């Protein structure tokens, strides 16, 4: 085979609202400051753009704890506000996904309101509500933001369910009404235009019949435990009968706590279930499975391994999303890359050819077109996310890890670092607020900023969008299979792409001396596509390429 779509060969860019741009001075991100940086995306060469969540929510997780899905969220504007996104960006012929968190809702909407009034209201078994176990919670489940995934009612005595933050109860998927109310409101949605629906922590709407405790070794690896449901692809399937194959949309799936080999199951065509798969494994390659704020070294031949994995699993009849960070990761340059001065332009170059070559939908977080780095922070009270707070309360409250150690790992982990707000010139506050913005910006946006790249031929900016011009123009490197040359490889990253008999090399030198790698077998160049930091020229039938720390580059080998 080989089925081109849309959505396989776009190249999408993720907007986080809320650290965007502000156009009001309250320190928050809007949706008028995405409308009024279309150009800007439309320049950089951009196709669709996914944003997360805009509806009404208190924050306590940043509009993944939804009030109302039918609403706006307050600070991001008016529902005017968001038809006329959608409108601009048809202009533009860019499609809009959104954001669709369906797992759980705030604590405030009326749904939950009705269901916590008491045992006989109509809207009880919207959510899980169960009685203890001997003054304890109904079983040992813990939260992903803190503490037990159980949280006590005064009024009715019994339990409710949070995967996430006490402020997030799970929704009930077993009672037929919720599913049939959830797709009532996706139709809403879908019935403005929207191109596609990014479906939050999607794996985990099948809760484990009876709530039975986690086994110790359980408790250390509990997301895998709770992606178990025996129903899931019931419900992912069923949705798609009932909603999604009734509109002309793209569908991704967040699948937090699928194991590798369970992945296929959510996106195999053949299934009628989502289109494209956002994994885990390499992102949080280095992160531990048990204390999930941790990190550890990682390899490139660690890193290689699993994108090979990653595509095997695809295979014939899945399809990939590839994105190296996002608004619940560390910056790709610092995590990925090297983000010192000396380092950063040319590793964030590397990174972006690696992401606009992997056989995959890539998706493009807001700033890393700018070689955005992670942010320094000191103390505690210099972080926001609620996930932090619950890993710092379960974590060094409990004296179980020094205080010190713990930043010195979530300065490296922590979501925040994706979240300062986008750095658009040199000016104060980077341009992104007349005010105070809600999270403080990273001080190197005096040397990081789009308006020193937008005209810089020489910027990340630029590169990114020879990149995805390149990409545009290459049908081997958004559909050609992928070989790892050597997947042992600590110092060279290097891969061919190929359709029949058009065959692609993409070489990055993850070291910062120079490196010299002979080809293996009869692979020679036919032509350069694109080099950044190259130093020695490369001529036609060369089988060696002398590659500068940091270098990389796309060629064309001969046939
Ligand atoms: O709401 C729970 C979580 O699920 C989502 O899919 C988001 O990516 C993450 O930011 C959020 O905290
Ligand atoms: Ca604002």
């Amino acid at each position: 085979n080989a089925l081109p779509t849309w959505w396989k060969q776009a190249v999408f860019y993720q907007v986080y609202p809320r650290s965007f741009k502000d156009t009001n001075g309250d320190g928050i991100g809007d949706l008028n400051g995405i409308i009024e940086n279309l150009d800007y995306l439309k320049k950089l060469g951009i196709d669709a753009i996914w944003i997360n969540p805009h509806y009404d929510s208190p924050n306590t997780d940043n509009g993944y704890d939804i009030r109302d899905y039918r609403k706006i969220m307050k600070e991001y504007g008016t529902m005017e506000d968001f038809d006329r996104l959608i409108s601009e960006m048809k202009k533009r012929n860019m499609r809009l996904m959104i954001d669709i968190v369906i797992n759980h809702t705030s604590d405030q909407h009326a749904w939950f309101v009705q269901s916590k009034s008491g045992k006989n209201n109509p809207y009880r078994d919207y959510y899980f509500w169960r009685d203890g176990k001997d003054g304890h919670a109904p079983n040992n489940y813990p939260s992903f933001f803190g503490g037990s995934a159980w949280e006590k009612d005064d009024k009715s005595g019994q339990y409710y369910l949070h995967y996430f933050a006490k402020q997030q109860p799970d929704l009930n998927w077993d009672n037929p009404k919720v599913r049939q109310d959830l797709y009532d409101m996706l139709r809403f949605w879908l019935d403005k235009g929207v191109s596609g629906l990014r479906f939050a922590t999607v794996a985990t709407y099948s809760k484990i019949p009876n709530f039975p405790d986690l086994s110790q070794q359980q408790l250390k690896n509990f997301a895998e435990e709770y992606t178990k449901g025996p129903k899931i692809h019931d419900y992912v399937n069923e949705m798609n009968r009932e909603v999604l194959s009734h509109y002309d949309i793209a569908t991704a799936g967040e699948i937090f706590g699928v194991p590798l080999d369970k992945s296929i199951k959510f996106f195999d065509r053949r299934r009628n279930e989502l289109n494209i798969a956002f994994t885990f494994d390499l992102i949080r390659l280095d992160r531990d499975a048990d204390e999930r704020w941790r990190r550890k070294d990682w390899t490139l031949s660690q890193f290689r391994k699993i994108v090979d994995k990653v595509d095997q699993t695809a295979g014939e009849y899945g399809w990939n999303a590839f994105f190296l960070d996002n608004h619940d990761n560390p910056r790709a340059v610092s995590h990925f890359g090297d983000d010192r001065p000396q380092w950063r332009e040319h590793a964030a170059k590397a990174l972006a050819t690696l992401t606009l070559t992997q056989r995959a939908t890539p998706f493009i977080y807001q700033g890393s077109e700018l070689g955005m780095t992670n942010y320094p922070f000191k103390k505690i009270d210099d972080f926001d996310d609620v996930e932090v707070k619950g890993f710092w309360q379960d974590y060094v409250e409990t004296g179980k890890v020094k205080a010190e150690e713990f930043l010195q790992n979530v300065r490296q982990t922590s979501r925040d670092n994706s979240r300062t707000p986008f750095q658009w010139d040199a000016s104060k506050n980077a341009g992104f607020t007349s005010g105070t913005p809600w999270l403080k910006i990273n001080p190197n946006y005096k040397e990081i900023n789009s308006a020193d790249q937008i005209n810089n031929p020489n910027s990340v900016f630029n590169y990114y969008r020879k990149l995805i011009n390149i990409r545009h123009d290459i049908p081997a490197l958004t559909y050609g299979s992928y070989i790892d040359l050597d997947p042992d490889n600590n110092s060279v990253y290097a891969y061919t792409r190929t359709l029949g008999a058009e065959k692609y090399l993409v070489v990055i030198n993850f070291k910062e001396e120079v490196m010299h790698y002979t080809l293996p077998g009869d692979l020679s160049i036919n032509k350069v596509i694109t080099e950044n930091n190259s130093h020695t020229i490369v001529n036609k039938n060369d089988r060696q390429l002398r590659l500068e720390p940091w270098q990389s580059g796309i060629y064309k080998l001969n046939p």
